Protein backbone atom coordinates (compact mmCIF):
# COMPACT_ATOMS: atom_id res chain seq x y z
CA UNK A 1 0.00 0.00 0.00
CA UNK A 2 0.97 3.48 -0.44
CA UNK A 3 0.01 5.84 2.12
CA UNK A 4 -1.00 9.32 1.94
CA UNK A 5 0.91 11.48 3.99
CA UNK A 6 -0.95 12.37 7.37
CA UNK A 7 -2.00 9.18 7.30
CA UNK A 8 1.29 7.70 7.65
CA UNK A 9 2.49 10.22 10.33
CA UNK A 10 -0.44 9.79 12.21
CA UNK A 11 0.13 5.82 11.55
CA UNK A 12 3.52 5.98 12.51
CA UNK A 13 2.41 8.28 15.83
CA UNK A 14 0.20 5.72 17.25
CA UNK A 15 2.90 2.86 17.00
CA UNK A 16 5.02 5.01 19.44
CA UNK A 17 8.02 6.36 16.28
CA UNK A 18 7.80 9.90 17.69
CA UNK A 19 10.57 10.97 19.29
CA UNK A 20 11.44 7.35 19.41
CA UNK A 21 15.79 7.17 20.74
CA UNK A 22 15.60 11.05 20.60
CA UNK A 23 14.08 10.50 16.78
CA UNK A 24 11.19 12.97 15.51
CA UNK A 25 7.82 11.95 13.63
CA UNK A 26 8.91 14.33 10.77
CA UNK A 27 12.39 12.45 10.23
CA UNK A 28 11.13 8.56 9.94
CA UNK A 29 8.69 10.86 7.28
CA UNK A 30 11.58 11.85 5.66
CA UNK A 31 12.74 8.51 5.82
CA UNK A 32 10.14 6.48 4.32
CA UNK A 33 9.70 9.04 1.71
CA UNK A 34 13.03 9.00 0.18
CA UNK A 35 13.18 4.89 0.55
CA UNK A 36 9.86 4.12 -0.52
CA UNK A 37 7.62 7.39 -1.15
CA UNK A 38 5.60 5.79 1.34
CA UNK A 39 4.96 1.89 -0.51
CA UNK A 40 4.93 -0.76 1.64
CA UNK A 41 5.78 -3.28 -1.44
CA UNK A 42 8.80 -1.18 -2.18
CA UNK A 43 11.95 -3.78 -2.87
CA UNK A 44 15.50 -3.34 -4.11
CA UNK A 45 17.79 -5.68 -5.02
CA UNK A 46 21.31 -5.39 -4.46
CA UNK A 47 23.03 -7.22 -7.26
CA UNK A 48 26.59 -6.43 -5.76
CA UNK A 49 26.04 -8.07 -2.31
CA UNK A 50 22.94 -10.53 -3.52
CA UNK A 51 20.88 -8.78 -0.41
CA UNK A 52 17.15 -7.29 -0.56
CA UNK A 53 15.65 -3.79 0.89
CA UNK A 54 12.11 -4.16 2.02
CA UNK A 55 9.18 -2.11 2.64
CA UNK A 56 8.71 1.34 3.31
CA UNK A 57 12.27 1.59 5.25
CA UNK A 58 13.74 -0.40 2.84
CA UNK A 59 15.40 -2.50 5.67
CA UNK A 60 18.49 -4.29 4.69
CA UNK A 61 18.16 -8.65 4.45
CA UNK A 62 21.83 -9.12 5.25
CA UNK A 63 21.44 -7.86 8.65
CA UNK A 64 17.68 -7.17 9.65
CA UNK A 65 15.47 -9.89 8.48
CA UNK A 66 15.49 -13.20 6.79
CA UNK A 67 14.62 -14.02 3.26
CA UNK A 68 16.59 -17.17 3.23
CA UNK A 69 18.69 -16.19 -0.07
CA UNK A 70 21.22 -13.59 1.37
CA UNK A 71 24.81 -14.78 1.59
CA UNK A 72 25.66 -14.82 5.61
CA UNK A 73 23.19 -12.76 6.61
CA UNK A 74 21.78 -12.90 9.83
CA UNK A 75 18.30 -11.27 11.18
CA UNK A 76 18.61 -8.92 14.02
CA UNK A 77 14.96 -7.75 13.74
CA UNK A 78 13.71 -11.69 14.29
CA UNK A 79 11.67 -11.73 10.69
CA UNK A 80 11.16 -12.70 7.89
CA UNK A 81 11.61 -10.28 5.14
CA UNK A 82 7.72 -10.95 4.28
CA UNK A 83 6.62 -9.07 7.39
CA UNK A 84 8.14 -5.95 6.24
CA UNK A 85 6.05 -6.48 3.09
CA UNK A 86 2.75 -5.82 4.68
CA UNK A 87 0.01 -3.07 4.60
CA UNK A 88 0.31 -3.42 8.14
CA UNK A 89 3.19 -1.61 9.11
CA UNK A 90 3.40 -2.26 12.68
CA UNK A 91 6.11 -5.01 12.02
CA UNK A 92 8.37 -2.77 10.36
CA UNK A 93 8.37 -0.26 12.68
CA UNK A 94 9.41 -2.93 15.13
CA UNK A 95 12.41 -3.44 13.21
CA UNK A 96 13.06 0.35 12.13
CA UNK A 97 13.24 0.82 16.18
CA UNK A 98 15.67 -2.43 16.21
CA UNK A 99 17.90 -0.20 13.65
CA UNK A 100 17.98 2.96 15.48
CA UNK A 101 19.00 1.23 18.83
CA UNK A 102 22.40 1.02 17.39
CA UNK A 103 24.79 3.11 17.42
CA UNK A 104 24.32 5.37 14.21
CA UNK A 105 20.48 6.14 15.46
CA UNK A 106 18.95 7.06 12.00
CA UNK A 107 22.16 7.56 10.36
CA UNK A 108 21.73 3.65 9.74
CA UNK A 109 19.79 4.93 6.23
CA UNK A 110 22.54 6.36 4.09
CA UNK A 111 19.44 8.33 2.45
CA UNK A 112 18.63 9.74 5.64
CA UNK A 113 22.14 11.35 5.75
CA UNK A 114 21.51 12.46 1.95
CA UNK A 115 18.36 13.89 2.19
CA UNK A 116 16.89 14.49 5.86
CA UNK A 117 19.90 15.38 7.93
CA UNK A 118 20.60 19.06 8.51
CA UNK A 119 17.07 19.48 5.96
CA UNK A 120 13.95 21.99 6.78
CA UNK A 121 11.35 18.67 7.32
CA UNK A 122 9.01 19.96 9.20
CA UNK A 123 6.30 20.58 5.58
CA UNK A 124 6.32 16.39 6.63
CA UNK A 125 4.37 16.54 9.40
CA UNK A 126 2.29 20.13 8.51
CA UNK A 127 -1.45 19.61 9.14
CA UNK A 128 -1.12 16.03 9.79
CA UNK A 129 -2.51 16.76 13.83
CA UNK A 130 0.58 14.74 15.43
Amino acid sequence: KFFERCELARTLKRLGMDGYRGISLANWMCLAKWESGYNTRATNYNAGDRSTDYGIFQINSRYWCNDGKTPGAVNACHLSCSALLQDNIADAVACAKRVVRDPQGIRAWVAWRNRCQNRDVRQYVQGCGV
